[PDB]
């Protein structure tokens, strides 16, 4: 097999009155066309389930806390519709004991699932169709395939996991690195009306606009899921092109509402600190604007920082003369060494 | 003997032109009229100088650092003029080898010399001749004698070594407790006009000027040395009596000049920080007035404090948003929960 992992597996049946999922001991194997789950009693195998990629509806889905086992560890849910049973949520998660479970090995296992789903899937690409607001007449549609790789440049030169477009006779195009993204319809230069993606991405030396169409609707969802998971900064751009995907409009709506409630619940004083420091008020003077003492503000600065919200750039210290410090100054005056 | 000390003794002569002092080893005896030094080699008495308390010019003289044997140990210098030979400076110190000398019987040895020289000497007192600037003519001349004791009462109520005037059938007068001092000399003293001391002192309730005439001018020098030695705070108000005591005015000149040089040696920067803080400039803003960076001012603060001149009153920390702080503040106005 491509990859294995010893793991806890829970299967939901994902229906109303979702009963508590039952977790079993198994080792999970990635094949070319399926995930096979081999269940364990002691060290032995009692049975197995095969889950075809033919039936993979969605992956990387949002796991309710009611369905989490061991909320410290990470959970990964893959949703299939197998025709006989129905729509299933298969969730994989590792357990604490270090002699059975390995987090990095599990972390690779989930990544290989994306790699198998995405690598080699077909895509048509028209590279750099505007330059400086003028449409490139040398820009032709190219056929190619997706490849999940680490793209090491940005315009920032920060290495980031992404998906590139492999094209015949030219090295891959880093179509998801440095973005803006809208979605448009297009007359294919060969002739089809296509439901394609318009990407304003920072290309080789200049901001550019290229058109990208992924025929398989499923692999589009796969691509979006992975770009979210391993690069959460992008959550903005793709949410603009996220409407075609009901499972995402839902989850984005759900997280938005939780974020609202979380921000409501935050301490009003601490929210005030963040906005004032963000706007540019001197931290040494901030207590003066918010109507609070030096002692109390520094204590609140201590409660932040613990929360990871603030960082110390520098410690200033309020100092005063000792009796020996005064002895010097009074000597200087007595001998006519200072004016006052 | 009244008291003895085995010490390391060094003698300097105005007759010997070379500045050298050789530290012989001896026992030295306090007598009624003299101090006798039986010199000691291999624990055996090879020589003996007898130093009368008559022709004891001065004691507690300031010792040049050129003449100090062991700069840790105390050096007590007693100066005699022996007419056949000249002016002698006998310097007393110890090596405080823990079984041949000891520190604490040394520090008392010097004090007992003052006690022997001062106790019982005739003195004459006109107590509280001025109250509020008004002449008290119930204040008469009383004759008595001096005594070396610790006088508790001051305005700080803190005990201090001092000298009192004993009068028959009256408690002692603590004439050197809380003081200012001029020399008037015109007072008649129930007879011939004679040079006396005008002493402003707090006494019981009120700023009071009393007159004190110590007939023996050598005894006068001894009480002044004693007060200077064991209450060096008393130095001020004395120097108006630095006239008529030349060796005292010389030592005052040399101290102040050595102080002004020391002050000029201090860092120019640190002195201005000391004066500015003494004036009342905010320590957080002081770097601004001196045209210095915050990093350097806090560095200089740390070099001070160590030297004992400054003390931290409060710790203020300049604080900045983290990446997580920005996420929250970005989300707040992203959802319009904060107005900027």
């Amino acid at each position: 097999p491509i990859f294995e992992a010893r793991v806890k597996v829970g299967i939901s049946s994902s229906w109303v009155t979702s009963r508590k999922v039952s977790w079993r001991d198994a080792i999970a194997q990635i094949e070319s066309d399926r995930i096979v789950v081999k269940y364990l009693k002691m060290g032995e195998v009692v049975g197995e389930d095969s889950f075809p990629f033919s039936a993979l509806i969605d992956l990387g889905v949002r796991i309710p806390d009611e369905l989490k086992l061991n909320p410290e560890k990470d959970h990964f849910g893959i949703k299939f519709y197998i025709p006989g049973r129905g729509e299933l949520l298969v969730i994989f998660t590792i357990e604490e004991n270090l002699l059975i479970y390995d987090e990095k090995k599990f972390s690779e296992f989930v990544h290989k699932v994306f790699e198998v789903l995405i690598n080699g899937k077909t895509v048509m690409l028209q590279l750099a169709r505007i330059i400086g607001g003028a449409v490139n007449m040398e820009s032709k549609w190219e056929e190619g395939w997706l490849r999940v790789i680490k793209v090491k440049s940005a315009r920032t030169q920060k290495t980031e996991r992404s998906i590139v477009v492999i094209i015949k006779d030219k090295r891959p195009v880093s179509i998801f690195s440095d973005l803006e993204d809208i979605e448009i319809e297009e007359v294919d230069m060969n002739g089809k009306r296509v439901r394609a993606w318009k990407i304003r991405h920072f290309h080789i030396d200049q901001s550019v606009t290229s058109y990208l169409y992924i025929p398989d609707k499923q692999t589009q969802l796969y691509v979006l899921r992975y770009l979210l998971k391993y690069n959460p900064a992008i959550m903005e751009f793709i949410m603009k092109v996220s409407d075609d995907f009901p499972t995402l409009k839902s989850e984005f709506q759900e997280i938005m509402e939780k974020e609202i409630k979380e921000l409501e619940a935050l301490d009003e004083m601490e929210k005030q600190i963040l906005v004032a420091l963000y706007s540019g008020i001197n931290p040494l003077e901030l207590h003066q604007f918010l109507g609070v003492s030096e002692k109390e503000i520094e204590e609140i600065y201590d409660r932040m920082i613990d929360k990871g919200l603030l960082k110390i750039v520098m410690i200033r210290k309020i100092v005063d003369l000792t009796n020996e410090g005064r002895k010097i100054v009074n000597k200087l005056l007595k001998y006519g060494l200072v004016s006052m």
